[PDB]
RNA sequence: GGCCCCAUCGUCUAGCGGUUAGGACGCGGCCCUCUCAAGGCCGAAACGGGGGUUCGAUUCCCCCUGGGGUCACCA
């Protein structure tokens, strides 16, 4: 069968660019009727902070996707936290070192830091030190690395599923360090001994790896396993054509989901990084994503992330996918953060609904329909202006309000309509400073139905203050 | 700089020798309308350059140009 992983290394929030990831290897392993694994990658102490393996798989989570294996969800090929494995890499390193694949390395940093300098990268120096001499130099204790021994003179054939064969000079490939001397292995090494160990037959990852996969082809063969299949998605970009950063944009998935972003909008925008359906259909599900999933239709440019087609797409979201009891739920949380309560479930989906076409975060609603949920709302200048010119009119309608009975939309409308009529003057100009004297906006839904909603005394106790 | 990957509107893309090069965001106009949105319609907007292959290149090959990625006891 097919197994396919994200193994996202836990130094710093949730990323975009995993969540991309993600998808598309959740994607194929159940295209395939496989295997979706999660590894948490933390073999670098240094850049560890604690707290952002949870969060990584709670972002995974909050998109949509679930994996059949990981930290928290159990599996046979565990633990499936790289820092619980060390006497792992520890065996396979050693097992490297017998079969004449690997070398103790005894160099400071500060000397490698000296011979980059001198010869530009590691010159494989260590390599002439007696076998029998590293080991007793190991034994007493001396610090050391563990590298990798490639053959050399020799070339290394890489296979990436999407571009094709691509054929690297050994020269081009460093003896690189496979076990630091901490104890901790490096990347390079613990990938391959868990991609195998896991079972992993297609590893689907950026592009910014595609150089270390020679590396990691000549692992396979100096361990006499089998390589899995590699495919290398392109990398999501900046505005300036440069890999996505937390300068030029913003890639981290909290603050997607602390902006109103729903994660169905987020998740279908990944997709069409990199990926289009076949006629063209821009808005669909995660499941209708995986049907229609196939390498065929995979492009491999650098995508601009475009927050505005996010955007758009979130709003699209919003009015025609989610159902409006939907969006009133996933709402609540950002009125409760604006300090804002709602009267009862009734009135916040009236008040969701006749906002639906005009704010596509689900922030923007608490800071558009502030004026609905409390009386601390901000009267505009051009708003002010308007009810001012208009406060003459107002007076005289006020009456004929306080007399109305009937408080529906249609009988409002009839009622304004004639009051604008006998006045000689079009709605627009009885409509417009009412809706200031209601909003403190300009800008707002149909006067009818925000007269309605509020019902007839907190609609006039309002208009009362402004006619005040 | 070495090595590697990539190349259609400003952005995301469709296209797999022959098309008026299509769609989406954004932008402009019009309709709708009590405002603002939403929605509908219309419009401006692309094949980076040079050689070939070929009856015929946006599609196939080569070069150049451009952009990107990568060269850590980071991942
Ligand atoms: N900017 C990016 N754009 C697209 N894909 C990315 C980006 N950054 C990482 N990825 C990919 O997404 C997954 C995320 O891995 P991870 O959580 O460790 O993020 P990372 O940015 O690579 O962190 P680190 O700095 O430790 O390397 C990997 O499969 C990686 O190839
Ligand atoms: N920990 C790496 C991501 O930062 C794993 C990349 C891969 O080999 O898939
Ligand atoms: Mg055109």
């Amino acid at each position: 069968m097919v197994v396919t992983r994200i193994a996202p290394s836990p130094t710093g929030d949730p990323h975009v660019g995993t969540a991309y990831i993600a998808l598309f290897n959740y994607a194929w392993a159940r295209r395939n009727g496989g295997r979706f694994i999660v590894r948490i990658e933390d073999t670098d102490r240094a850049r560890y902070v604690p707290g952002a393996e949870e969060r990584i798989l709670a972002a995974l989570k909050w998109l949509g996707l679930s994996y059949d294996e990981g930290p928290d969800v159990g599996g046979p090929h565990g633990p499936y936290r790289q820092s619980e494995r060390l006497p792992l890499y520890q065996k396979y390193a050693e097992e490297l070192l017998k079969r004449g694949w690997a070398y103790r390395a005894f160099e400071t940093p500060e000397e490698l830091e000296q011979i980059r300098k001198e010869k530009g990268g590691y010159d494989g120096r260590a390599r002439n030190i007696p076998p029998e001499e590293a080991e007793e130099r190991a034994r007493r204790g001396e610090p050391h690395v563990i590298r990798l021994k490639v053959p050399r003179p020799g070339t290394t054939e890489v296979k990436d599923e999407l571009r094709g064969v691509v054929v690297y000079d050994n020269q081009e490939i460093p003896d690189v360090v496979l076990l630091k001397s901490d104890g901790y292995p490096t990347y390079h090494l613990a990938n391959v001994v868990d991609d195998h160990l896991m079972g992993v037959t297609d590893v689907i990852r950026a592009e910014e790896w595609l150089v270390s996969t020679p590396i990691h082809v000549l692992l396979y063969r100096a361990f006499g396993w089998e390589a899995p299949r590699f495919y290398h998605m392109p990398l999501l970009r900046n505005p300036d054509k440069t890999k996505i950063s937390k300068r030029k944009s913003h890639t981290s998935l909290d603050w997607y989901k602390a902006e109103g972003f729903l994660p169905e909008a987020l998740r279908n925008y990944l997709c069409l990084m990199g990926f289009s359906m076949p006629d063209g259909r821009e808005i669909f599900t995660l499941e209708e994503f995986i049907q229609a999933f196939t390498w065929e239709r995979v492009s491999l440019g650098g995508p601009v992330f475009d927050l505005e087609k996010l955007r758009w797409m979130n709003g699209k979201y919003i009015r025609e996918v989610l159902s409006l009891e939907e969006v009133a739920e996933r709402v609540k949380p950002f009125l409760r953060e604006a300090g804002l309560s709602w009267e009862s479930e009734a009135y916040l989906r009236r008040a969701v609904e006749l906002m639906r076409p005009r704010f596509d975060t689900l922030k923007e609603f608490p800071e558009k329909a502030r004026y609905l949920f409390t009386e601390d709302y901000p009267v505009s200048e051009k708003a002010q202006r308007k009810l001012e010119e208009g406060l003459p009119l107002l007076k005289e309608l006020y009456p004929r309000l306080r007399a109305q009975e009937e408080w529906t939309e249609a009988a409002l409308e009839a009622l304004l309509r004639g009051f604008a009529a006998e006045k000689g003057v079009k709605l627009g100009q009885v409509a417009q400073p009412l809706r200031a004297a209601l909003t403190g906006s300009l800008e707002t839904p149909g006067l009818f139905e925000i007269l309605a909603l509020l019902g007839k005394e907190r609609a006039l106790r309002r208009l009362e203050r402004a006619l005040a």
